């Protein structure tokens, strides 16, 4: 609908006040786009926290997943914004959720070097066994993308 597009207009460019407004007028908060993304992807993606907490707050879909199988927890962890992690973490984020080639958020913080995001990942049950589609484990990801500071504390824990 045109309330929907609005909304997922809103949350991606963080407009807080619109995305409220937005929703009192009946806006799907689960509304997705042709990727496949709701509102709560964009806003995690984005790092935009507020929107994040405001999304949650009103009846977003902590795990929904996009059209290749990317959660929002996914996204923060992939693009390195960790507040949003936690937050989407105490908010029940499956933390092993898997994408369309087996990335697990793990797989995704390894991939783009996210340390702070690797170890609150691994706090909160992480798979370090987990093997995407490519046969890699997070800690495989880390040492080929010359994330060595990654690697070293994968490497602790087997």
């Amino acid at each position: 609908s045109d309330l929907d597009k609005k909304l997922l207009e809103a949350a991606r460019a963080g407009q807080d006040d619109e995305v409220r407004i937005l929703m009192a007028n009946g806006a799907d908060v689960n509304a997705r786009d042709s990727y496949g993304s709701t509102p709560l992807h964009l806003a995690a993606r984005e790092g935009h926290l507020e929107i994040v907490e405001v999304l949650l707050k009103y009846g977003a879909d902590v795990n929904a997943a996009d059209f290749i199988g990317d959660t929002p927890l996914h996204l923060a962890a992939y693009r390195g914004h960790l507040e949003i992690v936690e937050v989407l973490l105490k908010y029940g984020a499956d933390v092993n959720a898997s994408d369309i080639t087996g990335e697990t958020p793990l797989h995704l913080a390894a991939q783009i070097g996210h340390l702070e995001i690797v170890e609150v990942l691994l706090k909160h049950g992480a798979d370090v066994n987990a093997q995407d589609k490519f046969g890699k484990t997070p800690a495989d990801i880390a040492a080929d993308n010359g994330h060595e500071d990654i690697a070293e504390v994968l490497q602790k824990l087997n």
